């Protein structure tokens, strides 16, 4: 059983406050955090903020905090459960938040304990988090993913005209995780020099999740600069692109606006016809082979009819939400073809895994991600191959809020030996390895 | 007796290659990364890189890892110490590379090993990590740091025209380390909505240390945009500056280059008699407190002709490299006021303790420090604690391999309790 669990604040990647839980076992100490987005999308389960103005800009999450040590604490001492109990735990604190949304305690409260009941149970077990993780989710032979390295920044997340917000490289020909780790680091300070030579070295700053965040407007600008440090570094065969369009932060009466850091002007704003015509040129031109939010959370016309229409994948974001009712709805219009996975929007490990089987058993990708507000914590480094699902989003390799999952995934691989497999060009379906 | 040291390349905060050691013990694994600078004093200890222009453009560090797994590690396993003889495991390291700056292994070799040991000898005395290393140091008492934030970046560690490196908001007035955050992080995002408002979205993307980098030239400018979000965010009356000149970056042939990112022209540069009179200016007009490396490594007249003109803290960092021999020459010649400590700079935790315990001796400050390529290492949380010294920078409240330490701080505060102090106006002198 759980010996005593204390929550406190600490500060995310942008310097806000966020929840961090210590729970205590026999076993020791146990300790996670819960990671913050900025581009959030409407139907993502509550985050609770204080709302004092005097205090962090309204920010706090000191409510959060209280909730957890002071109700959630004792009703998961009460029960007088095991840590390895996932989700029978879980459950208890849905039921008794109550609400649909977390809107009672915030989904940080409860995530922020949830992870740090599954880091005591795979302790309790004796096992790595990876496999309590695994054993939670019914999968036995591990897989390590490809990482996807948001390398130039933009939309909600840097300082710079471009809308659209991340331009990711897969080192989907790399050799081994950790070989993987070195293409994706080389290309990034071979894009620092592509990116200085031409725009300064003032264009070379990075943004949120620490891609560069050169000051340009042109989308197909950012794929160009990708692809020409692919290609310096001499990886055109082993590394592919894909991006995160996160078309809600853009969405306008009905078009996008693909200038939406400038002041508002509607004759600049596009139909989601064009938008899809460009996402086309776009897979014609450069090697993307992955478009995440290409339309808004909404536009579920405009997403069934560009999934239809391409062979990539097509990652919902904020139109699932890591929400199995959401996931269904986009299953049975096929919206997208890949869940991306985010505890953080539904609120808890237990639902977490739900949506990730949700979308496996529809043969739906899953990319594991992080959000853009991160913390120290790895707990998706352990989660992305405890679920066997082939890809991860956490970061350019620069920040060590992203550089921790990437260390954290280079020490699975080590840890599993010759069991290690790495995902590659398999990183849609790893099952199959 | 270790059971077992096993090294591994993993990657710091700016994605090149660093040391990272796990040593386990009956006790369990206790696992320490190793920082690397990009202003590195030229008598700093060697950071060993593999030099394999093919890999990593040259920064592998897979040589320093095979010191630490084919000679290091076996040697001390086989010495059968206990992780408590921090100083005899450290001279063993010493001895076993043979060299005055650790080149043979490196000191980035010598160091992840060095940090694992005082971890794991923490566990086998049952205390935690900081009062493992103020038993180390002799101290039996412990008191919380004032932060130094590092809000504006400049120099090396950022793309814009500032020469000078780093400037710096230290919540002096905070009511406690917790505080001290609050008042860092609310500063932090007042200036981003400052930056935002003069200079447009492109000012606000950040540098190494999280920073902002707005493209700005003269540093009296950086200083007023600190000091007016200082303002705007309501705590003039908690909150003054320091600032890392990083000098011998722009030094050149006995001059100084405050224009050294634009294309050379001598007929710019100042010598240091100048530069001392735009610091005095610095000091009149803003709330500067301590100036960090204000002259070249070896420009040893200007640094004691500026200590003795000012009563400001003057911190030696490429100056004194966290090393007694040089600290001993700055004491003499009253150089600075301050030692930063690094433990990278020296190559062991014992070294540092012994630098940081010379500096106090002859009554010096010291600000222990990051350095701008960090890890989610938080060892130096605990060393700033233990060793009692009342200041540390470890970055902007911005990027996580600086809010980790941040972090630690808080829950030492937090485990400290009723007995938690926080050096607040004492900073430069906690000892008081
Ligand atoms: O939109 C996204 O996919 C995420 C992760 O990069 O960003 P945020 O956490 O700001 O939603
Ligand atoms: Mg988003
Ligand atoms: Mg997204
Ligand atoms: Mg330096
Ligand atoms: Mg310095």
């Amino acid at each position: 059983s759980i010996q005593k669990i204390w929550a406190r604040e600490i500060l995310d990647s942008r310097g806000n406050p966020t929840v961090e839980v210590d729970l205590y076992t026999a076993k020791g100490l146990f300790r996670a955090a819960v990671p913050s987005g900025a581009s959030t999308g409407i139907y993502e389960a509550l985050e609770l903020r204080d709302g004092d103005k005097q205090r962090y800009l309204g920010k706090g999450v000191l409510k959060a905090v209280d909730h957890i040590n002071s109700t959630i604490a004792p009703a998961l001492i009460s029960s007088g459960l095991s840590v390895v109990e996932q989700e029978k735990l879980d459950n208890l604190m849905l039921e008794l938040d109550g609400t649909e949304n977390k809107s009672k305690f915030g989904a940080n409260a409860i995530l922020g304990v949830s992870l740090a009941v599954c880091k005591a149970g795979a302790a309790e077990r004796e096992l790595p988090l990876y496999r309590h993780i695994a054993q939670l989710a019914g999968n036995s032979d591990l897989i390590l993913p490809v990482p996807a390295f948001n390398v130039i920044n933009g939309g909600s997340h840097a300082g710079n005209k471009l809308a659209m917000q991340e331009f990711m490289i897969l080192p989907v020909g790399a050799e081994s995780f950790r070989d993987a780790m070195r293409l994706g680091a080389e290309v990034y300070h071979t894009l620092k020099g592509v990116i200085k030579d031409k725009y300064g070295k003032d264009a070379t700053n990075v943004g949120d999740e620490g891609g560069f965040a050169p000051n340009i407007l042109e989308n197909s600008e950012a794929l160009e600069l990708v692809k020409e440090a692919i290609d310096k570094a001499g990886y055109t065969e082993k590394i592919v692109i894909g991006m995160d369009v996160a078309a809600s932060e853009f969405y306008r009466d009905g078009k996008y606006d693909l200038d939406f850091k400038s002041p508002t002007d509607p004759s600049r704003y596009i139909t989601g016809d064009q938008l899809g015509a460009l996402y086309q040129d776009f897979v014609r031109d450069y090697p993307v082979v992955s478009i995440e939010d290409p339309f808004d959370q909404d536009d579920w016309a405009a997403w069934s009819k560009f999934t239809a229409n391409v062979g990539i994948q097509i990652v919902g974001d904020d139109l699932t939400v890591t929400n199995p009712k959401r996931i269904e709805r986009a299953v049975e219009e096929k919206a997208c073809n890949c869940l991306l996975l985010k505890v953080n929007q539904i609120g808890s490990v237990t639902e977490a895994i739900q949506a990730c089987k949700l979308a496996q058993e529809n043969g739906w990708g899953v990319m594991v991600s992080h959000r853009s507000g991160e913390t120290e914590d790895t707990f998706i480094a352990d989660l992305v191959v405890g679920l066997c699902t082939g890809q991860i989003k956490t970061g350019a390799p620069c920040r060590s809020e992203r550089l921790a999952k990437y260390n954290q995934l280079m020490r699975i691989e080590e840890e599993l030996g010759d069991e290690a497999r790495f995902a590659g060009h398999n990183f849609r379906n790893p099952s199959v390895l």
